[PDB]
């Protein structure tokens, strides 16, 4: 009886086997518009993803990761509310059933069919595990998806999707550009969370960008044919793998833009 997004196993029962689920500083939130401050001393935001090296995709049972070398400073995120040099380790999607539902962070309560996050860790820490421990040690770039127009740069992915069809299937995924899934603009919002799924640690600097990606509906419908169950059971499908929004609490949301 694992953690998961079904009825019995879903995010309303976390807090039983992760009590932080109650914490003051959990993700994702509502971003109220009209709440969020300029803070004209935000440093400009510097995504450096020219010497990324992806190397696997796997379904691990709640989404499908990414995964790059973090071994030396390749791709790396900095500036923004980020004190030094976060490295990029995986990236990976949340996403409905319906193109009404899926984000995890919402905008005046707006849900986006999907998400993205773009996994980083603080190198002053030395390893992802020690990171996770720290209240800076990861950085988590967040993309809004709608569906509209395809992403080309998606394509890619959606393309092995099949191959990695259920929990515990990986796939080669050399040489993919993470850069083909940025918007235009990097006007962001930023407040301290945490890890959205168990264990639910409070180590995040969110960083969740104005502007959305568009991706089309024949995109998102292969996420949606991928399986939460391992290979030879009965078929669940991986849909609606999205948190809803946590209380804000004693937090604030700045803006990176007037
Ligand atoms: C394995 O999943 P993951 O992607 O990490 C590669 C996930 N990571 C993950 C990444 C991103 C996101 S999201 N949706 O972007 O927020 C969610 C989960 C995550 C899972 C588990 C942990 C650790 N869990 C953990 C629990 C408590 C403590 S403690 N003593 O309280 O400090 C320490 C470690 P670990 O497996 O050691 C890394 O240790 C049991 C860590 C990470
Ligand atoms: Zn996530």
């Amino acid at each position: 009886h694992h953690w998961g997004y079904g009825k019995h196993n879903g995010p309303e029962h976390w807090h039983k086997d992760f009590p932080i689920a109650k914490g003051e500083r959990q993700s994702p939130v509502d971003i109220d518009t009209h709440t969020a401050k300029y803070d004209p001393s935000l440093k400009p935001l510097s995504v450096s993803y020219d010497q990324a090296t992806s190397l696997r995709i796997l379904n691990n049972g709640h989404a499908f990761n990414v995964e790059f070398d973090d071994s030396q400073d390749k791709a790396v995120l900095k500036g923004g509310p980020l004190d030094g040099t976060y490295r990029l380790i995986q990236f990976h999607f949340h996403w409905g059933s319906l193109d009404g539902q899926g984000s995890e962070h919402t905008v005046d309560k707006k849900k986006y069919a999907a998400e993205l996050h773009l996994v980083h860790w603080n190198t002053k820490y030395g390893d992802f595990g020690k990171a996770v421990q720290q209240p800076d040690g990861l950085a988590v770039l967040g993309i809004f998806l709608k569906v509209g127009s395809a992403k080309p740069g998606l394509q890619k992915v959606v393309d092995v999707l099949d191959s990695i069809k259920t929990k515990g299937k990986s796939a080669d995924f050399t040489n993919f550009d993470p850069r083909g899934l940025l918007p235009e603009s990097l006007d962001y919002w930023t407040y301290p969370g945490s890890l959205t799924t168990p264990p639910l640690l409070e180590c995040v600097t969110w960083i969740v960008l104005k502007e959305p990606i568009s991706v089309s509906s024949e995109q998102v419908l292969k996420f949606r044919k991928l399986n939460f169950n391992g290979e030879g059971e009965p078929e669940e499908l991986m849909v609606d793998n999205w948190r809803p929004a946590q209380p804000l609490k004693n937090r604030q949301i700045k803006a990176s833009f007037k």
